């Protein structure tokens, strides 16, 4: 179940942005949104794929554990703040995207496509390059498959270890408060153009007390200054709410 | 630990507050220590609500708390403070520090288990006498904070004598700062006030990742008064500040 909550899309138009959020409390159960329709639209994950790929990673013992370091080889990569040794959380937060692709081709193709299947994984779709497909590809998952992933996640319900799972978690946490901690993971695709925009994402979960929320935002987006705004809307929405 | 060294240059912030206390830092790659205060770093003090992470452990360890979603659920009778009216979670008992939970915990683990596993852990003087719930709030039950940071390594690397899961849990539960750049993972510990004579102990202790170097910390301080109990905090964030790991 999907319901409509009107009064969210304030932050939407005050801002003239085409996205969605969608927002469950407890559970998958029952999911609030702005777009019934958008919700579950399917884009492109672009770095919001870190999450299950670090999975995937560590699942095949690709990633060896939770305190693998990725050494910088010292040739270039396409921004500066990727270009150092990082952890598996470090990678995570600046979204390495050279780290993501040399782990996606140990994967390889075969166990990639099988991991994608368990997950429910959007469209599963990894045609376009195994070190690419999330970021220019066919793969394509909705604001809905987000939640109902992350809340997989969350329970250690993943077909992956419970170990793994929760050495993701961790590597997940972004904002850390007395009442609440915050899991999530931004993704961009890029600008595109006018007529065919790039996404921006921001998904994840809140801890809060004894319950949880879990979130997934995306929007359309032709200009990188919009960026924040990926942060911002989904943060006003929570906040209104009392979540955050 | 591999070894230790005085800095006493970092006695500044314990005089700028007229704190007498100690500073240990450790920085995991170089497997070296520094401290303000040698001799402080060796003496043992009560651990207060730093026991939280070993209790926590343990209590997982036996089956005590089901799992990291264990909901520690308020029974309506009144506690010693308020914040510890309601429903807690694991990371929200540790948070509030709630004592009455971490006794029930140690009740259910029982003398024998506890005793194990602090013996296992090489906790302090694994004394834990002064009765199942309180020998670490009131009874005899010391550590030094050379010895913490050497737990909080084991901690961190997995190298305790339980699941690495277990490990894993406590870990995320103790995560008190995120930032781009590290995880702060963190507990705070005070035994009272004492006496101006016999001052009680309060603690901070924890570890920094910090890009692909780990520190790990632990401060402590004679206190006896309430108010000085945020210096805990404070005079290890300047000195940790100023050495360019956080801030």
């Amino acid at each position: 179940s999907i319901t409509e909550n009107t009064s969210w899309n304030k932050e939407f138009s005050a801002e003239a942005v085409n996205g969605v959020f969608v927002l469950c409390k407890s559970s998958s159960k029952s999911c609030a949104t702005n777009d019934l329709a958008r919700a579950s639209k399917e884009y492109l994950p672009a770095s919001t794929f870190c999450i299950p790929n670090a999975i995937i990673g560590l699942e095949t013992g690709v990633i060896k554990n939770e305190h693998q370091v990725f050494k910088w080889d010292g040739k270039p990569r396409a921004m500066k703040q990727w270009e150092r040794d990082l952890t598996l959380r470090g990678a995570i937060q600046v979204s390495a995207v050279p780290v993501f692709q040399q782990i996606a081709r140990e994967v390889g193709e075969v166990r990639m496509q099988k991991y994608l299947k368990k997950f429910s994984y959007g469209n599963q779709n990894i045609s376009g390059g195994i070190d690419k497909f999330w970021l220019e590809g066919q793969l394509r998952i909705s604001a809905v498959n987000q939640v109902e992933f992350l809340e997989s996640l969350y329970l250690n319900k993943l077909s992956a270890s419970k170990e793994n799972q929760l050495i993701v978690k961790e590597a997940l946490v972004t904002e850390a408060a007395p009442e609440y901690l915050v899991h999530s993971k931004t993704g961009f695709s890029g600008v595109g153009t006018e007529s065919n925009p790039g996404v921006a994402w921001w998904v994840g979960w809140v801890e809060k007390e004894t319950e949880v929320y879990f979130f997934a935002f995306n929007m359309d987006i032709d200009n990188e200054s919009k960026l924040p705004l990926r942060k911002s809307i989904p943060t006003k929405i929570m906040e209104s709410e009392g979540i955050i």
